[PDB]
C-alpha cells in the first residue's frame, strides 16, 4: 500500500494504542500482531485497512469502529473482521458458517392481530450488495452514476402492487424533499461516522428513493448499502409484508446478482449487518406486560427478539447471523404471538 496510506495506519495505531477510555471493538481487537499482519494488504478493487478503520479512528466513540470498503475486505482483512464480528453478534465463531439463503414456506405464516387490539404497524427490512461494485467508501462518482442508472432501470420496470416512481437525489426539488419528508421517505448525507468513513463522497450522484404507489414498499439506493429494501404497512399482517418484499428482492436480485459469501451470508457495507441483514419489527402495544417487563423480556429471550420501549414497543429480530430467513420471520410471528397470547391472560 502506499507510504500516505502507511503513514495514516501508523499514526491511527497510536491514537487507537493512546486512547485510555476508547472502547471500540476497532480498538479492542486490532491488536499489534493483527495490524501488523495485514496493514500492508489491498484488496482486488484496491482497499486497504484505511479504509477500513478510518471512521473508528477518527471517531473514537465509536462502537465497533470499522466498515467494509468492498466484498473482498472481509477476507482480506479477516484477521480483524473476525473477531470483531464474533464480538458484536455475540458468538460467530471462526469455524461457524451463516446458513445458505432461504425465505422459507410463507404457508406457514399468518397475519397478526387483524382485529388491530395490540399492533400499530409492521416492517421488514433487509439490504443488499450488487455484485461488482466495491461498497460505499471505494465507489467512484462514474461508478455511482452507473450504479444507479441500472437500478433506477430495474425498480422503475417493477410492476403491479409494486409499481412506483423513482426519485434521484440529484436535482430534486424543493416540492418533492418536502413530500419525501412528509412520508419520511428522504435520507440526506450521513454523520460524522459515514462522513469519516469515505461513505458520502460525491453527494448525491448515485443516491435515489424508490417507493411503490401504495407506499407499502421502499427502497434506498447508495444511502448506506447499495440497496436498503423495506416492506411496511400499518396492522399486524407480517406475512403480507414478508411476502412482498420477498417478491421484490427476488425480482430485483434477477436483473442484478447480489454479493454473497459462504460464510458471512450477504456482504454489507456495515459489518453489524451481515447474514441475513434482515430485520422484521412490529410497533405493538402491551400496556400490561409493560408493568411486568420481566415477563416480556423473557418471552423476547426465548424467541431472539429485541424489545425497545408506556407500554408501546419496537420489537425485532435480535440476530442476522446464524439463521435463515425463515427462522426470522417466523421467531417473530412465534414471539409476537405468544406475547399477545401472555398480554390477554395478564392480570
Amino acid at each position: 500500500v502506499d507510504q500516505a496510506t502507511l503513514d495514516k495506519l501508523e499514526a491511527g495505531f497510536k491514537k487507537l494504542q493512546e486512547a485510555s477510555d476508547c472502547k471500540s471493538l476497532l480498538k479492542k481487537h486490532l491488536t499489534k500482531d493483527v495490524f501488523d499482519s495485514i496493514k500492508n494488504k489491498k484488496t482486488g478493487m484496491g482497499a486497504t485497512l484505511l479504509d477500513v478503520i478510518q471512521s473508528g479512528v477518527e471517531n473514537l466513540d465509536s462502537g465497533v469502529g470499522i466498515y467494509a470498503p468492498d466484498a473482498e475486505s472481509y477476507r482480506t482483512f479477516g484477521p480483524l473482521f473476525d473477531p470483531i464480528i464474533d464480538d458484536y453478534h455475540g458468538g460467530f465463531k471462526l469455524t461457524d458458517k451463516h446458513p445458505p439463503k432461504q425465505w422459507g414456506d410463507i404457508n406457514t405464516l399468518v397475519g397478526l392481530d387483524p382485529a388491530g387490539q395490540f399492533i400499530i404497524s409492521t416492517r421488514v427490512r433487509c439490504g443488499r450488495s450488487l455484485q461488482g461494485y466495491p461498497f460505499n467508501p471505494c465507489l467512484t462518482a462514474e461508478q455511482y452514476k452507473e450504479m444507479e442508472e441500472k437500478v433506477s432501470s430495474t425498480l422503475s420496470s417493477m410492476e403491479d402492487e409494486l409499481k412506483g416512481t423513482y426519485y434521484p437525489l440529484t436535482g430534486m426539488s424543493k416540492a418533492t424533499q418536502q413530500q419525501l419528508i412528509d412520508d419520511h421517505f428522504l435520507f440526506k448525507e450521513g454523520d460524522r461516522f459515514l462522513q469519516t468513513a469515505n461513505a458520502c463522497r460525491y453527494w448525491p450522484t448515485g443516491r435515489g428513493i424508490f417507493h411503490n404507489d401504495a407506499k407499502t414498499f421502499l427502497v434506498w439506493v447508495n444511502e448506506e448499502d447499495h440497496l436498503r429494501i423495506i416492506s411496511m404497512q400499518k396492522g399486524g399482517d407480517l406475512k403480507t409484508v414478508y411476502k412482498r418484499l420477498v417478491t421484490a428482492v427476488d425480482n430485483i436480485e434477477s436483473k442484478l446478482p447480489f454479493s454473497h459469501d459462504d460464510r458471512f451470508g450477504f456482504l454489507t457495507f456495515c459489518p453489524t449487518n451481515l447474514g441475513t441483514t434482515m430485520r422484521a419489527s412490529v410497533h405493538i402495544q402491551l400496556p400490561k406486560l409493560a408493568k411486568d417487563r420481566k415477563v416480556l423480556e423473557d418471552i423476547a429471550s426465548k424467541f431472539n427478539l429485541q424489545v425497545r420501549g408506556g407500554g408501546v414497543y419496537d420489537i425485532s429480530n435480535k440476530r442476522r447471523l446464524g439463521l435463515t430467513e425463515y427462522q426470522a420471520v417466523r421467531e417473530m410471528q412465534d414471539g409476537i404471538l405468544e406475547m399477545i397470547k401472555m398480554e390477554k391472560a395478564a392480570a
